[PDB]
């Protein structure tokens, strides 16, 4: 061929993650959050706020919005006020900014100089710009004016699946390619004041968190780099009866989100048949059958943490062990939903717990594994991964 | 690696395309523009805008935006009003449908069931939305709900390039994939009334067109399937010097373009080279340095059509012969400037004119041929296209 493809499956080379340094602690956020909207005085709507808070599974989270941007800025602090112009302009320079402290940390443990990166895949659903924030991370990091980009603007919450899906094509049909892949998102585009008439607002108010994930991936690995997991399937699925079950909308008011139905009930409702379709068609269909796990149980578990409720409803319809879902927690209670980034936290949690603890894998000891992520569609994204030995 | 992947080149297997009923003459679009924004009394800036149409290599465009939808929703036609809301109504419905109309007429050039795709990439720099115009797309054509979807929002003019770069990817990597490919795009988002203090948005109002086009993009064609071009390799190259060429930012008044620097002369000082490492990469590197063509005036050109000056400068630096950019400008002259789906446009109009005049290849009776996306960046994307052989 005129451009030559890769041998072996994609294989995830490094991770890097960062934060924004303003550490917000749930079990006084409510307090933080209702006097710098100037909204003390909401006595029953506080409370309401602090039970989600108390339910939200989160023990803190980092955002870059703080007291004195947000009293520099009081279209943000409204309740319902046009601030998008606001909200745009913070989120063109910090989501880069992130995504480049996430993506120097993975190029460090990489250890290849940054001119061997052939493709950028960047995904976030803080803000747009032309150009995009891919191009804002290419100057920034100084990556080759050639680098092969893929923009993936305003997905939500499942495109920590997306990117690797769509990643994997890139590095298993170009010979040489390394890809960045970067996840970036920021409460910017949501954070606004309390009201009983935008409960769906409050409710991201509770679990939304700023972070930024990148992941070094490539075919065909040098010896003097170190693979920690495999890609060898994705499937996306539009569950049944779902529709408006996640909406979005980017308005002069900045996004809004409006929830129409039960979430967790439809995703714990349809993750069996998602996951048996999944290993048939992986497995079953090529040829490889023999090598099927068992169960649910005897694979590992990264999934996105939308909230603590889907993640207790697909526990207890999949009869998981109480294990499996303890990485994806974790992520959780420590940095909140970072929408996309999330998985690619968990990825990074459970490989360096599974060297701390002296286990046989990358993936918990255990061989193959499912990434989840989901988000308005409602749309589940599946990747199955396999783990790398450890010593 | 428990998904097998395909043998051949990323084809192309049928091509539609769509636009919105109401037909804009540019002879008479100063007059329909500055009556409906209520700007008569600007001769002067009337004058000069009926000059840039005049110089605008445009013969007419389609616009879903007409007078009845303008006089519905003034802060359109105000010159900077918030409007973003508005634009937002608009483009999250028609985006989605016009892709529905060019998808519906690729499919059936295609002739397989609709069952069969398997991935859609949807592009639109017009509006953004959650579930996506892909999510819209699929429910509208009732695809299968388990297509794999690539939702490219917001890169602008070269981004025909782009879906064709990433869908090739698609195609090769996993066999049996079936890729419908649409580029979608529309004017509510940049449409505003004139001022002197806001001539970049003056310019657009020029040139910008709606129109969709729609691939079905495949390797390894079955007997029943019929192709007309292959995608052979594929490059991105941020030009030098160029930072803040072409910006554009979504704001509450709507999509603004903001350009900086002078945009034909950076693509034609730059664009030889460009031309050159990528079919060096192609054809030497690759070990195929005998088939590599010999000249620029050897191939086929697809070039995006982002105004005439740009065309008119490649043509002179890479001394063209007058006709390669003929399909090109035939498509500016007919639609404008319908940002990622224009270089779709230009590729249906190729194959079509090559078969009516009885040549011997899909690209102008040539063998190799080359796609050009230019935008924000400034950012060109290349990809190298093989012709099919035509019987007559």
């Amino acid at each position: 061929r005129l451009a030559q493809r890769a041998n072996g499956p994609a294989t995830v080379l490094a991770i890097g993650t960062a934060n924004p340094a303003n550490v917000f602690e749930q079990s006084s956020y409510p307090d933080f959050y209702f006097d710098i909207t100037n909204s003390q005085h909401m006595t029953e709507l506080k409370l309401k706020f602090s039970r989600m808070c108390q339910k939200s599974g989160i023990k803190k989270r980092y955002m870059h919005l703080n007291s004195e941007i947000l009293k520099a800025n009081p279209s943000l602090c409204a309740y319902w006020e046009k601030s998008l112009d606001v909200r745009q302009d913070i989120a063109v320079v910090e989501v880069p900014k992130l995504g480049k402290e996430a993506s120097l940390k993975a190029i460090k443990e990489w250890g290849q100089p940054k001119s061997k990166i052939t493709h950028l895949v960047f995904c976030t659903t803080s803000g747009v710009d032309m150009p995009g924030a891919d191009w804002a991370l290419t100057k920034l990091l100084g990556l080759r004016p050639s680098v092969k980009r893929l923009m993936m603007y305003q997905q939500g919450c499942f495109a920590g699946g997306t990117v690797l899906r769509v990643a994997k094509d890139v590095a298993e049909n170009n010979k040489g390619a390394r890809v960045l892949v970067v996840c970036s998102e920021i409460t910017c585009v949501t954070f606004r004041g309390p009201s009983e008439t935008h409960l769906d607002s409050l409710v991201g108010q509770a679990l939304f968190g700023d972070g930024a994930a990148a992941v070094i991936l490539g075919s065909d690995p040098l010896p003097e780099e170190n693979p920690c997991f495999e890609l060898h399937w994705s499937g996306s699925n539009i569950l049944p009866d779902s529709d408006g079950a996640i909406d979005g909308h980017l308005r002069e008011v900045g996004l809004t989100f409006h929830l129409m139905k039960d979430v967790p009930g439809i995703i714990s409702k349809n993750i069996g048949k998602v996951l048996n379709d999944a290993f048939r068609s992986a497995f079953d269909e090529s040829g490889n059958a023999e090598d099927r796990p068992a169960s649910v149980n005897d694979i590992f578990w990264i999934a996105h943490p939308g909230g603590p409720a889907i993640l207790d409803q697909v526990e207890e319809k999949m009869k998981l062990a109480p294990e499996k879902m303890r990485a994806t927690r974790d992520v959780l209670s420590e940095y909140g939903n970072m929408s996309s980034a999330c998985v690619l936290f968990i990825m990074d949690h459970m490989r360096r717990m599974s060297a701390q603890n002296k286990l046989q894998t990358t993936g918990e000891g255990l061989d193959w594994g499912v990434l989840l992520g989901f988000g308005p569609g409602l749309t589940v994204e599946t990747v199955l991964l396999k783990s790398i030995r450890l010593a």
